[PDB]
């Protein structure tokens, strides 16, 4: 049979009341011919792409039609805590909340997803994620590929696993609290190995790693290069040519790739050196989508310069915050042992060479920052507003992968896990790798967040977040 076409999320803008409506609800999807209950925004799975313009405000009306509470967080958007949609941003089942977003950051591809306390991994795994396309005046002048769903296409890549009855098989247990929830089936905008027909010339892909726990590494099947033009928080100063592009959970990159007549190629993900993630079929390069060239000229450009990246400032005298990530040693060792028992040696491929003892020992609060599992009622500190700070994040003490994300900002990486960042990672980021080493970022918060609607800082391996690896902080 033929591959399905890549689903394209609808690109949504405001009505004359300046409103965008998002409904959160459950329905059915089909995977490999089997129905499954899934959740979506404005549909049964995933969500639309909300289009925002710098300097304009929009109001979003969010209707929770699930039977459990949820929240809606705009990952990558710099907005006050009151509208950030972290765990305090509860939307009751059957209720509605509205937020007004005053967009004030450069063009970028951001995304949105639930942030329900202790249940974010399940709610994302069940299907909830959407996209945010921010435009500004600068980016349109570049004449990049811009025809949505033709030569400018979002690519949301996620894994799932399913039970024999076809349902999504999600669990937050001792194993997944240690190594994450991951599966054996790869979805691309919700479809299994789709094709996308693209015109000859440049094709812009807006890549999102929407997995709960799996890191990805994109490349092409015939080794044509990818030209990175943007990271989480917007354009790079100039394109960066790569042969492979690692993408951590929750990160976005935009790339241009050449499309030539008569030569289809796949976007693939290459095996990664992360525990659990190289079990077949992910022990080998895995297709993401087939690009099918069409003999119609594509009009977009790859300009030599994209934007101006400001210099880093002097670091002397800036506030230095320390954030020590940790995992309880026993629950780390127990969850790694369960992984090894289940899958054997392959669960460490590519890596470097039972009684109840009470709530003190519960895995639901085993992961921590600065010795504390996330306490929604106690922000750990009060950060300055409008001031650069250096945040130092350490994963020394365990060897798991922690893509560390800070709400309310786009930062600059100073050190990523003990090395200067790669050139395509040196611009605006909202995530930094922490794995057995130490990272340092330069952050500035332009908006307030009070104790009642605090910003989060957390590992974006969702099962770690949900079992305590998160803190709240206020600004202003
Ligand atoms: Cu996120
Ligand atoms: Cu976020
Ligand atoms: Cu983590
Ligand atoms: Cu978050």
């Amino acid at each position: 049979a033929e591959r399905p076409t890549l689903p394209i999320p609808d690109l949504l803008t405001t009505d004359a009341r300046n409103r965008i409506q998002l409904t959160i609800g459950a329905g059915q999807s089909t995977f490999g011919g089997k129905t499954a209950t899934t959740w979506g925004y404005n549909g049964n799975l995933l969500g639309p792409a909300v289009k925002l313009q710098r300097g304009k405000a929009v109001t979003v009306d969010i209707y929770n039609q699930l039977t459990e509470e949820t929240t809606l967080h705009w990952h990558g958007l710099e907005v006050p805590g009151e509208v950030d949609g972290g765990p305090q941003g509860i939307i009751p089942p059957g209720g509605k909340r509205s937020v007004t977003l005053n967009v004030d950051q450069p063009a970028a591809t951001c995304w949105f997803h639930p942030h329900q306390h202790g249940k974010t991994g399940r709610q994302v795994a069940m299907g909830l994620a959407g996209l945010v396309v921010i435009e500004d005046d600068e980016i349109l002048k570049l004449m990049l590929p811009k025809q949505w769903g033709i030569d400018d296409v979002p690519v949301i890549v996620q894994d799932k696993k399913f039970s024999a009855d076809g349902q999504i098989d999600y669990q937050l247990d001792v194993m997944t609290a240690a190594v994450g929830w991951f599966g054996d089936t790869l979805l691309t905008n919700g479809a299994i190995y789709p094709q996308h027909a693209a015109p000859r010339g440049w094709l812009r892909l807006r890549l999102l790693n929407g997995c709960n726990a799996r890191s990805l590494n994109f490349a092409t099947s015939d080794n044509r290069p990818l030209y990175v033009i943007a990271s989480d928080g917007g354009l790079l100063p100039e394109p960066v040519k790569v042969s492979e592009l690692p993408v951590l959970m929750g990160e976005r990159f935009e790339v241009l790739v050449e499309v030539n007549d008569n030569k289809p190629f796949d976007l693939v993900t290459l095996p990664v050196s992360q525990m659990g993630m190289a079990i077949a079929p992910f022990d080998k390069p895995h297709p993401v989508m087939r690009i099918q060239p069409i003999a119609i000229s594509a009009s977009g450009a790859l300009p030599d310069t994209l934007s101006s990246l400001p210099a880093l400032p002097s670091l002397e005298g800036l506030t230095v915050r320390k954030l020590q990530l940790s995992m309880d040693p026993m629950l780390d060792m127990m969850g790694m042992q369960m992984l090894m028992e289940k899958y054997g040696d392959q669960a460490m491929a590519g890596m470097d060479h039972h009684m109840n003892h009470g709530g003190k020992f519960d895995f639901h609060h085993a992961n921590k920052i600065n010795g504390q599992a996330f306490d929604m009622n106690k922000p750990m500190f009060a950060a300055a507003k409008g001031q650069y700070e250096r945040w130092v994040i350490s994963g020394v003490g365990d060897m798991m992968l922690h893509p560390f994300h800070i709400h309310g900002t786009q930062f600059r990486i100073l050190s990523e896990n003990g090395k200067p960042p790669a050139a395509h990672r040196a611009g605006w980021k909202d995530t930094v790798k922490v794995e057995g080493n130490v990272s340092e970022v330069l952050v500035k918060f332009n908006h307030d967040a009070p104790k009642e609607h605090a910003y989060m800082a957390h590992c974006h391996l969702l099962e770690h977040e949900d079992t305590g690896m998160m803190l709240g902080f206020t600004v202003g």
